């Protein structure tokens, strides 16, 4: 879907659907009532009627009305006079896309300057989320189903000052949609196909189709070899090998220290690092970005690790695996070693980790710790910008003691009590030499079931929103 | 809901909203077809753009036309060429009321003639299942809660030669959602309100307010008194008592066999009993009917029954407790036996039973057992009829030694396999005087939730078309 | 043991024991009354002494008495007046039958024409159940223990009218129970022994046996080769792989469309097609019959599919593997796709499929699934006749929904409620081409403990008698 602005009146624009909001009442906002007086009063006319009440989202679809260049004209309910908080924009920006989706028509038109958002500026922010809504809305993973749609492109219209700033937005949230399609697609394949060496190719091939990125991929006698002895103890059982990716983009000058994103890819915290460098690629933003992808498969065998087993980290901390299925820990413990050669200003481990996470802060709000507390309040204020929050969590010192071993330097669990919080304190015995962050996504990564069953992209807005930040755009 | 038939032209009649179907590929049939022309062309115009699909229940909302005199105009997808499914007719019908409860119109008329649905005739069973979606479809219970709507009456048109058909199609369906709707009243009904006292008082009242109706209602005393000792031990556990209601309404001539419904009220088939009767009551069917209610509350106490106990049945049987939460199946004991008295010509009990009648027919399909083959197959055809569906289980005498105590005559539990059937066949042996079904309405009751969720219409149909079918209406 | 028939007189034949039925009240029927009478009252002067009641199968047995030629007489009891029904009569041919095996001798004569079994001619049916009684309990099982019966021949007489029909229930029978011994032996055997490859050799030495039999096996690539992708993924967890095995007897006219029976063999569902095959080959039956034994070994290993797996069907339908233990229905689908290329009449599959099954039926009822009717009507009367019943449940529309997957065409599992129905249901997507039943053995198929616990050889007596309804035998 193309997306554009401009700056034309509503009832000018040839269309096939102008979309219009009208709130509670029947009541109607400038742009509203200046496309009702165009139509001689046909929209006030049907409104009277009675037929849609003004709740968000609520719609009612007009035909060819004389006196518009509009094919069909969709009323949309925007509610009672407040500013609307972000969920209630976004599903009223949905329930438009629901009806635009089964039209067939090829273009459409949206006039909603007049509705006000909570807490976000006319241009940027309100259409920031608009445009994720309505692009992210486009994805379809039909791949192993045995129609396209008409609608190519939308419009938005906005005052001539507001312009430039609605198309920062669109480019920002087009990039973020982009990268979250990729996020979404690798997280939605099965198991059978995703496995460590497919991203591993994927990522080379990201690599060759773009010039300021360099990809190296590490294999199980590599990881073995550096002495990443938790992370080659996690693959070992799974007949598909490990695979620790790299991906540098070299995008800021030479001697910036990079931002280092890492990613569990046992697998969604490794694609929101896909889709978060493909959105920096798009953007071409002015930063050097190291991602590390720490990928495995975690079966039973006959060659699997047990628990009870010790090894020895890269780092040269000893490790008990008291319970193998705190996996995800292994493979980024090793990884945030490895991140230490970059020299990084900041290193932002992201995975689905803990069951724990769910339960302290359910589906929409991902878990986030640290060691740094600006690195913290940047990570939380592009949370709240993108609109992809998270909340932060403790890592006093009297949980680690939580995951002693009377054998080892520590064991992999905590136990049944703050099993987030554990998790965070056992990654930051391996983050001590840099600014580092932690995001548990296991709540915000995926929808379990119903008709919506699938995976989110998130966190890439809030990931891309941060390096947004501090690139300085 | 007033409901009426007429067999003026769809394009002539007075309306808030005139609802017409269209099929896929903007098929119209020979009732749209010429509304279409009524209306200059102009359905066919808006159809040209694409919007409307036609699959099934698929809408579009059409506004004043030139040349209709109908308000508004609702274009309703009819799917192919090829007669519908019950479920596809039902589903259509219960989009159409969804569109049409969120208007403003007072009215609204049917024209769907045109649309066939299989295994149905034109004007009797096809508007059956239209007639009862459409009413049904108008429950709310919101009196638990801290806006009316519009939609007041509906008319369905039909050719002349049907009228009378679907007339008496939508006196059976008023009377069956009138049924449902009292059933599902009573379940929906919280437990601190709904007790067997409650109920006693529901069929006083019913009494009171019908001629050919009588009303006994035996307490506790009397249901230990006449040796109903598995009946009583179910009830003592609770504060509030048991009761065997009795409501016998003599409809047939006098010398007739009575039909005996007998349902549990621990309570949907105690429920059901109650909106079948209203449903008959309604229709004035000439059929002597007795209900017989066993009800009681189930609860932990210092006086309640303990697994191990052995009662003496009314009928001289002794039965072991093996579990108390096999409770239904001791209530209807005892007024199986209650039953003799009436000497009828069929005996069906309507329980709540077993979650093993869940893991075998699950949400769709009621199970259903009985001594006598010619009783089993006529509420199977009545299921089918009624679209509220049953399906046989067999209660052959190998499953019968699973019920076998060593201290009574039989015990209340037959284990693991086969639960509904033991159940079933637990129930058989105090059935032997009569021809007798029993059922098992476990799945069939109510919504669990889902998210919308609550007691279902589902014994009321299937009874009331088979006492139809008895009393040859 | 040789099962013969004569029809001389009970007291005229020299044998080593003689069997006569008496009846409660020490009621002698015409053929015992004659035998007592040669006896000069010998027997009925015993009789008058009260230790044997005549409840069915209690025994007296009598040493050498004056006027007979048999050494020994059994007396055993055939209850009350009442003809007897099929479990009492096969329960009191295994008393004979436990009797004799006791005893040392040779042979023994049964003269129980008087016993009249309800709803069976007294020539057929009758013995069709006493002989396969007989013949199957001769069952030993002792190869992997660390004495032979003296008894080798049984007489049965019947007068010269009924001998034809007698001989030919003992013929059938015979074949019957030579099947079911097969059976008995493979489901028997212990995994390590009996797995695909053990069974693909039994195949294609059946196969150099019979002239009329045509043995193909396909092994693991080939499977995989042919885009069997469900069945694929079953085997591929295991060092054993699987093997779908092909025998195709061509007893029939050349252009007769052939029977075409598919057995779960992960494995009592291919072993009773192999005893119902071994069956036909005794009785050259005049039916093509195509045999498919779908092999393979479940088991979890670093290379096994993993829930959430996607694959493709030979079909070309996607399937989610979302739990790998509804492994039997993956093996199955592929087979049913396979069978197709043979042009069936019938196909029917025989699976250990659901412990929903058993919580259903139990242990005594089959549960029976298809679409076409005639062919599960059929199927249903055969397994009447054979004492080996089956019972239809339904695969109404409605349940298909659950299988329904949000990224595959299906998924393999239907969740807690009527799971036996939606493996059924996940079946008949397959089973589209051709009229197709399901028989559901999990509770049927064998005995989980006690001193009986073994294989029972069920569905042998249902099948073999469907096919020989078939050929009109």
């Amino acid at each position: 879907m193309e997306l554009v602005v401009k700056s034309v009146a509503a009832a000018s624009v040839k269309t096939a659907t102008l979309v219009i909001p009208v709130g509670e009442n029947r009541k109607l906002g400038a742009v509203a009532k200046a496309v009702d007086l165009a139509s001689e009063g046909a929209i006030s006319a049907v409104l009277k009627r009675g037929d849609l009440a003004g709740k968000p989202g609520q719609t009612l679809l007009l035909q060819n009305l004389q006196g518009l260049k509009a094919e069909r004209v969709l009323l949309v309910g925007s509610g009672k006079d407040e500013a609307l908080g972000d969920r209630t924009w976004r599903k009223l920006v949905a329930s438009v896309a629901g009806v635009l989706k089964g039209l067939n028509g090829a273009d459409a038109v949206l006039a909603l300057d007049d509705v006000a958002v909570n807490n976000r500026d006319a241009h940027y922010g309100k259409y920031r989320l608009l445009a994720e809504t309505l692009l992210d809305g486009e994805y379809v993973f039909d791949r192993f189903k045995s129609e396209p749609r008409a609608l190519k492109k939308v419009t938005l219209l906005a005052d001539k000052a507001g312009q430039a700033e609605v198309e920062r937005a669109v480019k920002h949230a087009s990039a973020i949609a982009t990268g979250m399609a990729f996020t979404r697609d690798l997280g939605n394949l099965p198991p059978n196909l995703c496995h460590p060496s497919f991203l591993a190719e994927q990522a080379k091939e990201l690599g060759k189709a773009h010039k300021a990125l360099k990809v190296e991929v590490l294999d199980e006698k590599k990881i073995k070899d550096l002495g990443m002895g938790a992370f080659y103890a996690v693959g070992q059982g799974s007949d598909q090998p490990p695979r620790l990716i790299v991906l540098n983009y070299q995008g800021g000058k030479k001697a910036d220290k990079p931002f280092v994103l890492v990613g569990k890819g046992i697998m969604c915290g490794a694609a929101s690092v896909f889709g978060t460098l493909r959105a920096v690629l798009e953007l071409q933003l002015p930063v050097n970005l190291v991602c590390l992808l720490a990928c495995a498969e975690n079966m039973p065998s006959g060659g699997a690790t047990r628990p009870g087993d010790i090894v020895t980290t890269m780092s040269g901390q000893t490790v008990e695996i008291l319970n193998t299925d705190a996996e995800g820990r292994l493979v980024l413990c090793d990884t945030l070693t490895y991140a230490e050669r970059f020299k990084p200003q900041a290193v932002i481990d992201i995975a689905t980790l803990t069951g724990a996470c769910i339960v302290a802060l359910g589906s929409h709000t991902t878990g986030l710790m640290g060691n740094n507390d600006d690195l913290v309040g940047q990570l939380l204020d592009a949370g709240k910008r993108a609109d992809d929050r998270a909340w932060q969590l403790p890592l006093f010192d009297e949980y680690q003691e939580q995951l002693d071993s009377p054998f080892a330097d520590m064991g992999n669990i905590g136990g049944p009590k703050a099993g987030t919080i554990t998790a965070g304190c056992f990654l930051s015995r391996f983050a001590k030499a840099y600014n580092w962050a932690h995001m548990d996504i296991a709540g915000t990564a995926w929808i379990s079931g119903g008709k919506d069953k699938g995976a989110t992209g998130r966190p890439v807005p809030l990931l891309t929103q941060y390096l947004l930040d501090r690139a300085g755009a």
